[PDB]
């Protein structure tokens, strides 16, 4: 059930999990919760999500609470600014340290508590 886009396969889960249990599922399938590195990938993801909320690979790193990608893609604060929902990340309840795709818009991301359960998206490279 993996979908193909620009050199990567993506798995849109049918069962919801916490952010970390989701990541562990992806890891068990030789993948990671997805990074987002272009407008075209953001568009593929939010369009495919079809208005449902999915965990993606966004999570905090370092003392300073900087956002990062679990697949180790360097996080580009400048180039990613256009991808959050207006007002996010807002760090609500001082307890939102993971990120999901929420709005079907280029401005799609929300920060949410890592222990909330949502559907999730794994990303696996194709290696010819
Ligand atoms: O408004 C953005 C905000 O939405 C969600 O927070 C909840 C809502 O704002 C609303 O239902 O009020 C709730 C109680 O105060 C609040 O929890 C979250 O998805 C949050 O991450 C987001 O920033
Ligand atoms: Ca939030």
């Amino acid at each position: 059930g993996w979908k193909y886009f620009k050199g990567n396969f993506y798995y849109f889960s049918l069962i919801p999990k916490t952010w970390y249990s989701a990541e562990q599922f992806c890891v068990s399938r030789n993948s990671h919760l997805t990074s987002v590195t272009s407008e075209s990938e953001q568009e593929f993801l939010y369009k495919t999500a079809g208005g449902l909320i999915y965990w993606i690979g966004l999570t905090k790193a370092g003392m300073e609470g900087d956002w990062s990608w679990v697949d180790d893609t360097p996080f580009n604060k400048v180039q990613s600014a256009r991808f959050w929902i207006p007002g996010e990340p807002n760090n609500a309840g001082n307890n939102e340290h993971c990120g999901n795709i929420k709005a079907p818009s280029l401005q799609a991301w929300n920060d949410a508590p890592c222990d909330k359960t949502f559907l999730f998206i794994c990303k696996r490279p194709y290696v010819p």
